[PDB]
């Protein structure tokens, strides 16, 4: 495994983006760490593994509470491993939370290069 010490963009984004949301499957991984942190809340995924041992999947799932709503939001999903099935819970928490207004769109640009 290997990082770089820095990052930076310099490329455009479009308006439409700041409608539908920048929140992929580790930006959503990364920002409910961040909300965690700047909130002091704690939060751990439950899996459950599915499938014979030769070829299995696994599911996630996760829920938290919201002290500046005054409720909780809950979600369930599956990968072909535990990774893919945390991503996948991740991106369903962060997008309830910016649903509901506890953020906004992500500031990473467009995908497509």
């Amino acid at each position: 495994g290997s990082s770089g010490s820095s990052g930076l963009e310099s490329e455009e984004v479009d308006l439409n983006a700041g409608l539908h949301g920048n929140w992929t499957l580790e930006n959503a991984k990364a920002r409910l760490n961040q909300y965690f942190q700047k909130e002091k809340i704690q939060g751990e995924y439950k899996y459950t593994q599915v499938g014979p041992d030769h070829n299995r999947s696994f599911i996630a799932e996760m829920t938290i509470y919201i002290k500046q709503l005054g409720r909780r939001i809950f979600a369930r999903e599956h990968g072909s491993n535990k990774k893919l099935a945390a991503q996948s819970c991740a991106l369903s928490l962060v997008r309830q939370l910016y649903h509901l207004g506890v953020i906004e769109a992500y500031s990473s640009g467009p995908s497509s290069g």
